[PDB]
């Protein structure tokens, strides 16, 4: 339940039971030969795992320092790492005997991932989306409708991801008998942060095998973008006990850390309770959760996963920020140099890895998690 | 050069030299250790090959008939099989000492695939695109711009761009490679493109043997020019028991005069440097084609598919625009795969054939692309 001083189950007594059952179900199926066979089969034949580890020779040679490798989560079915978790929790829910999936979404990528997995396994999908996010993401809303999922708009509060998350929890209390709440990051009450991380750990496990095969050694640095922290925990977790491997999470620096217009929870936030967890949250002087900003909608969350809060306190992972402008330059650079259009979320990771590569030895190795493809982001890259 | 009676290099003397020098280079590299090592490395680490072979169990049991496997070219980098051919020709170009790639596109897809492959290999990419095609497909124009390609605006259709690109190549062939996005045109393009897409059928073979212990009874692929169909078909061509079915665009209807089916209702002729079936009027001028799927909207068809209809090795059917849209929606709701409207044609015909077959039998449908590109078109309907 706890990652050092961070995490927990900060929920009403109505949710304690549901989460008890979820936890008992996960303990059972986590190691069940049939669950893991099914999960592995769907990840291989349906998602297209294992994703490749691509050596960006031209980017590497242009910067003239560290070998830059890209973990290509952009190539997974749906175009984002979110599919790995979406499949895992939908299979669990199915085996738990649930018939309906509910999910929060802000970017819409978790909504699409939940809708695909719900369509794959023949479950009803209800996507609680902030009313502001629905109008922001008209195309992703259409994809979800084509996949057979209903977008239920959340009109409460900031009408964003925070509000969508709590509306969904209020439904789950009523519906938990026949419904699994499918959380799309390493956030929320226990056991969600552990489950989401366990289902994203496949990224790191592949990437470790692939970098040992390609270079015959572990990476010097692993760089991943952090919204809630699922793709980052995914690639980090298997290297956590490899002490020489440096872990760097890149949060949304937005319009600048000094601007107040960002999502860098771990850089600028204060320890607090929201969405049923004890973690770093952007807070005003009064102590209320402040609004977040990122050009990358997937990094636009005021909070961060508790396990990242733990990794920051023990100083196992360093957390940095990249601005909207640095991310945009990286979006263009990776496109022109490697013919790969990265998600704006992922372009944060690429932006920091490029600055870090320049300062580093030619023999040294950076793995960047390329969390998604940028097809969904072309309109906003156009506007800028 | 020849696929029985069909094929050839039916081009002006100015293009004969370039095509002969390309032909000599392909011979050199097609079996070279280093070329194939470099190509396989890019297809593996950049493109994400091999793509999976997916059993659509919910679709299969819903039909009640044969097992429906989907070959998932939707999951290759760029979201279409076209990447396999783009990498192949682009790397060949680089090893030939070419510094520039040029291509033509209307739909935009082949433009993007060339831009991606060009960027990967650090070669200049000039895409010729008709001003009328540009305005319709503004997002693919940005995509190419992002990928560092120079989109050169040109009835402002595909034709006027092809002629502009053939005038470019005649001059620039010394440092430039013309990248062709289907098994069409003069020799050696129809052979080269099929060879670079054949990887689909070799993967699909090993994968279906691992899965079901036996080769498929039928293989179903959509057919515009016929690269994705040739890619999955070709390795299985010698396996006599394996039936091959290409699906063309039945459009508004095969009798409606708004289709793109060349192998059904087309007459043998010489256009675009090749001897193959084309959609022709009474006068025998090439008629315009219509398909809701932009990739299937080609007046003609590749010569090797003409050869396969002639020796009756491959049956060639059309599916209506309406049937393909029902297939697009069905596969999305049933298997949570949003297919390309191109691919949906193959899926639409696969759903008919399955019901009229035994539950023990196997259909492999080539899912040629993902339907992210075709969302604005499906919204219209
Ligand atoms: C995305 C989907 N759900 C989230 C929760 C929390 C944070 C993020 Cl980025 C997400
Ligand atoms: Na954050
Ligand atoms: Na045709």
């Amino acid at each position: 339940m706890w990652f050092g001083e961070f995490g927990g189950q900060y929920v009403p007594e109505t949710l304690v039971g549901p989460l008890k059952e979820l936890e008992k179900a996960y303990k059972r199926f986590k190691d069940d030969e049939e669950f893991n066979r099914q999960l592995n089969y769907y990840l291989k034949t349906w998602a297209g795992r294992p994703t490749p580890l691509y050596y960006a020779k031209r980017l590497t040679e242009k910067i003239g320092g560290a070998k830059v490798y890209l973990k290509r989560e952009d190539l997974v079915h749906g175009g984002a790492h979110k599919t790995n978790n979406a499949i895992g929790q939908a299979l669990l829910a199915k085996l738990m005997g649930k018939t309906r999936l509910i999910a929060e979404t802000g970017a819409g990528q978790h909504g699409v991932a939940t809708a695909m997995a719900g369509a794959l396994l023949g479950m009803k999908v209800d996507i609680y989306m902030g009313a502001e996010d629905v109008e922001r993401q008209k195309m992703n809303v259409f994809r979800m409708k084509l996949l057979g999922a209903n977008v239920i708009p959340v009109n409460s509060g900031s009408r964003t991801l925070k509000d969508a998350i709590n509306e969904a929890l209020r439904d789950w209390v009523a519906t938990f008998e026949y419904t699994h709440y499918l959380i799309g990051s390493v956030v929320g009450p226990h056991p969600y942060p552990t489950i989401v991380r366990d289902f994203q750990s496949v990224i790191g496990r592949e990437a470790k095998a692939q970098i040992l095969e390609a270079e015959g050694q572990l990476p010097d640095v692993i760089v991943a973008c952090v919204g809630g922290g699922s793709n980052a925990m995914g690639i980090f977790y298997p290297f956590v006990n490899d002490k020489k491997v440096k872990l760097v999470g890149v949060e949304a620096g937005g319009k600048g850390l000094e601007s107040g217009k960002h999502s860098a929870s771990l850089n600028a936030g204060q320890v607090g309770v929201s969405e049923g967890m004890l973690s770093y949250f952007l807070q005003d002087e009064e102590g209320q959760i402040k609004p977040s900003h990122s050009i990358a909608p997937g990094l636009d969350y005021p909070g961060v996963g508790p396990e990242h809060a733990y990794l920051k306190k023990i100083q196992r992972a360093e957390y940095v920020a990249v601005t909207d402008e640095e991310a945009l330059k990286a979006f263009h650079e990776l496109s022109r140099t490697e013919g790969i259009i990265p998600a704006l979320e992922s372009a944060h990771a690429v932006a920091y890895a490029m600055k870090l590569a320049k300062e580093m030895s030619r023999d040294e190795i950076i793995i960047v998690n390329l969390s998604g493809r940028g097809d969904k982001d072309l309109d906003i890259v156009l506007k800028a």
